[PDB]
């Protein structure tokens, strides 16, 4: 077959697998868009000739814009650019809608516009704007009042006569009726369907907008049978656009003709004419991350690209398949080219040496239709998969899968992969209450560094749009990518399933952890997978966290730091990265109770410790792990990006989890506290390594030395609260005073140890501060607050993480001093830490001894043998390890 019968045959059933000829598609593509243009610039002079085309709807209206550009179009575009009134040709008929009822100000304030309407009306009626209608024209009017409808239209030279009937409902008066005229208070059945119906065979239909700035359903669906759209929230009531009485006709037949179609883009394509000249010494680079926003002209290219991106992904998102819809060429012809380009696709490019090639693919990697029932892979996948990835096996039998929602909304993987250019087919069921979407992979966009020298090596959207699901209805996806599936959620109830059935898809090697069952068989069957080696990537779900990961670096990472022992270093992944923070932390693990200590201290104060109502695990945390990251080589966010590989035992590992568990109660000084009050997790895990292993990891972090310096000289001021604030947490910087900050957070765990006689127990001081708070933070405040040591207060405290806020440091005061049984408030005034005086007054209402101040010393951050420490109730002692 001819690669032009290919490209026929393709247009018809989107199956793209043969078609590698991209000239010839963006050959068709331009006479299509041509095609088009020539339609609605024929249309648009022919209405407006050379009337005025003054139009001014107010603040009080909406946008009505096209939504198929193959067969409507703009008629009114204010000055602002807004769409203020559309034509529809859809189905083969004739429709017009405005955003505002004007057929009630053709008298008064678009008084100007009623000879424009009048040939509006002659084309709407006759098919031919300067075609008179006969008098006494059949008019049938729903939705909106009668007669000043008809009024209008007699307002503006026409001479309409009331059909007495009901066009849209009734097929026999749509029959005899010459127009139809709708708005918003209409009934109908299946409204969308039948407006559509009534065109298709032939009625005319006026819609006009009856609800000003308010956005109306009936009216969307009335729009949607044109083929048209509401404009977003808010309506024209902002920018109050309108056509001034000074627009030409050459002009506005010009941007009708030109309105969401891009002939300047799709002639580059043809001629290869990409631009040869950008001024890359522009582009600037942060964290080793090269972006181009100022290199002139370059935005605006990507902005255009954003338009068809944007065009497209509004059929993903709403799982509409592009070749089942009529009317679609220009976009099925996009798509197709991109499909094209796909074939020819070769890494690595670079911004400078290959700017055609680079260019062009910028421009296919924007126009991915994932929904079909056919389609082609992409031939090189570069640095994000290979050969595993295009070779995967498919299953030809539906899979069932049962996944549990930890929280209300997010996303969990599902546990399969879509093979590229391999149809699967999906499908949920026993839902809930919870609304579903399907994706493909996680990457985040600054993950494709296309603009670092030569690393254009990747597309640059490896995640797919949400692809939206509706309980019980099946959905064909063909990915030209491939990639691990992703079931994501809203409305949910934490702890609720969802039922997955797929058909078609791969079995990427997946480790699903079951909360509290043995694992050492789904472990084992993880490693048959793994050692099996027919995937690039790998998935991790255990607990509230969840790994996304490309084989290739944690092959590395278990080779590196466990020398191929894979059975420890999933262990220790469960237990000494994950479970540690989340044990840490308090919350219920699934059959894990509480330690001894933990449960007596929770006991004798009488609290809630283990219901989930307070203390369920959190929404889950994501872990990409691959060979770029969104900013930098290791990036914050859910998910944070890891591009070393992923060590359970590393520092980032257990930093960046703790983010996710940081509260604003427990955070000194709220933002100051930013990049301290998560440190626990990886100082915990490294406590816990040294004791157990032997390994000594970063065992500089916690500066106790510094710290020491900065309080003693900052207690001797005047105020010497106000003294040691100016010197360790003044300064706003994100990573500043880093380790002498941490040191104020360990100070609790070598005094609790102390308080416990007991070496082992002094971290659960963080884990009982954490049960705490979320008491606090959760529980009924009046039932509850005596036992959390807040009896004094009327309403539950803020929750400020503001540096201003006194919010995290007095719950840290009140906590402390509530489980030490001690006024702590000298310490807190050392470090320099001030406090409300309504947790002062709770303080005092303990009745407690008060804790002179005191600072626990070290010289190093795990071995806490070594500890000293000091009095400084009386002055400031030497620091007592050797220099
Ligand atoms: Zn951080």
């Amino acid at each position: 077959a001819t690669q032009e019968e290919i490209l026929d045959a393709a247009l018809v059933s989107g199956d793209s697998s043969q078609l590698t000829d991209s000239h010839l598609v963006a050959l068709r593509l331009q006479q299509q868009v041509e095609r088009i243009r020539q339609t609605r610039t024929q249309l648009l002079d022919g209405l407006y000739q050379n009337l005025s085309q003054a139009y001014d709807p107010g603040a009080a209206s909406m946008w009505v814009l096209p939504a198929n550009p193959d067969n409507t179009l703009p008629f009114l575009i204010g000055d602002k650019g807004r769409v203020l009134a559309s034509l529809s040709l859809e189905a083969g008929g004739r429709g017009l809608a405005y955003g505002t009822n004007v057929l009630t100000q053709l008298s008064g304030t678009n008084a100007a516009h009623a000879p424009l309407l009048k040939r509006a009306v002659q084309w709407l009626v006759n098919g031919d704007p300067g075609a008179a209608t006969a008098k006494d024209f059949k008019v049938s009017v729903v939705g909106v009042d009668k007669t000043a409808a008809l009024n209008g239209l007699k307002s503006a030279g026409l001479q309409p006569a009331d059909a007495a009937c009901n066009a849209l409902t009734d097929a026999s008066c749509a029959s005899t009726s010459k127009l139809l005229v709708l708005g918003n208070g209409a009934s109908a059945a299946s409204l969308s369907a039948t407006v559509r119906a009534r065109l298709q065979a032939g009625l005319p239909i006026l819609f006009v907008h009856t609800n000003g700035w308010n956005q109306s359903s009936t009216g969307q669906q009335i729009l949607a049978g044109l083929g048209l759209q509401e404009g977003p929230y808010g309506g024209n009531y902002w920018d109050k656009d309108r056509v001034p009485s000074s627009r030409t006709r050459t002009r506005s037949v010009e941007l009708g003709g030109a309105y969401g179609q891009d002939p300047a883009l799709v002639q580059q394509i043809v001629d290869g004419s990409w631009r040869t000249d950008y001024d890359w010494s522009k582009c600037t680079s942060y964290v080793g991350r090269t972006t181009c926003d100022d290199v002139p002209g370059l935005s605006d290219f990507s902005k255009r690209v954003d338009v068809l991106k944007g065009a497209l992904d509004a059929y993903n998102q709403k799982a509409q398949n592009l070749f089942a819809l009529p009317g679609t060429t220009s976009l099925r012809l996009w798509l197709l080219w991109a499909d094209a380009v796909r074939q020819n696709i070769r890494y690595p490019m670079d911004k400078a040496a290959d700017t055609a090639r680079f260019q062009e693919t910028f421009v296919a990697d924007a126009i991915v239709g994932y929904v079909r029932e056919a389609g082609a892979a992409q031939k090189e996948l570069g640095s994000y998969a290979g050969q595993r990835q295009q070779s995967m096996p498919v299953s030809g039998s539906e899979e069932t899968l049962t996944l549990t929602l930890p929280s209300a909304q997010g996303f969990t993987a599902i546990g399969r992969m879509a093979a590229p250019g391999k149809r699967l087919s999906i499908r949920i069921e026993d839902a809930g209450q919870a609304s579903l979407a399907v994706g493909l992979n996680t990457q985040r966009i600054g993950s494709t560094r296309l603009w670092n020298t030569r690393q254009y090596d990747r597309p640059r959207f490896l995640k797919s749009p949400d692809i939206k699901l509706q309980a019980n209805q099946s959905v064909a996806l063909v990915s030209p990518y491939g990639g691990l599936l992703q079931l994501v959620y809203s409305g949910a109830t934490p702890g609720q399933t969802v039922t997955v059935k797929v058909t078609g898809a791969a079995s990427q090697p997946f480790l699903d952890i079951q909360p509290g069952e043995d694992s050492s068989q789904a472990i084992a069957d993880f490693i048959q997978a793994l050692d099996a080696d027919k995937a690039d990537w790998l998935e991790i779900r255990s607990g509230s966290v969840e790994v996304h990961a490309k084989v290739e670096k944690v092959r590395g990472s278990i080779d590196k730091d466990y020398g191929g022992d894979v059975q420890r270093f999933i262990r220790e992944l469960n237990e000494v990265f994950i479970d540690d923070a989340y044990t840490l932390a308090g919350f219920a693990i699934p059959n894990q109770a509480k330690t001894p200590a933990i449960q007596q201290e929770c006991a004798a104060r009488g609290w809630d410790c283990d219901s989930e109502t307070l203390h369920k695990l959190p929404g889950t945390q994501h872990i990409n792990v691959d060979q770029y990251a969104q900013c930098g080589g290791g990036c914050s966010g859910n998910p944070y990006d890891q591009t070393w590989g992923l060590n359970p035992r590393g520092w980032g590992e257990s930093h960046e989890l703790g983010h996710n568990l940081q509260v604003n109660r427990l955070k000194v000084y709220g933002g100051r506290s930013g990049e301290i009050s998560n440190q626990i997790f990886p100082l915990h895990k490294d406590w816990r390594v040294l004791r157990e292993f032997g390994q000594n990891l970063d065992d500089t972090r916690v500066n106790y030395r510094n710290a020491y310096n900065l309080i003693v000289a900052g207690r001797a001021e005047a105020d010497p609260l106000a003294g040691v604030y100016k010197r360790l947490w003044e300064d706003p910087g994100t990573y500043a005073l880093n380790g002498e900050r941490m040191a104020f957070y360990t100070q609790w765990v070598h005094y609790w140890a102390d308080l416990k006689n007991d070496p082992l127990q002094g971290w659960d001081i963080w884990t009982l501060l954490y049960l705490h708070q979320r008491q606090v933070d959760k529980s009924d405040w009046d039932a509850n607050k005596a036992a959390l040591g807040y009896g004094t207060y009327a309403q539950r405290p803020g929750n400020s993480g503001d540096a201003s806020s006194t919010d995290g440091n007095d719950n840290l005061l009140l906590g402390l001093s509530w489980l030490t049984q001690r006024d702590q408030r000298p310490t807190f005034a050392l470090w320099g830490i001030r406090t409300s005086a309504a947790a002062q007054a709770q303080v005092a209402a303990y009745g407690f001894a008060e804790q002179p101040a005191f600072f626990y010393a070290n010289n190093r951050t795990n071995e806490y043998s070594t500890v000293k420490l000091l009095d400084m109730s009386q002055g400031s002692p030497a620091w007592p390890f050797p220099l």
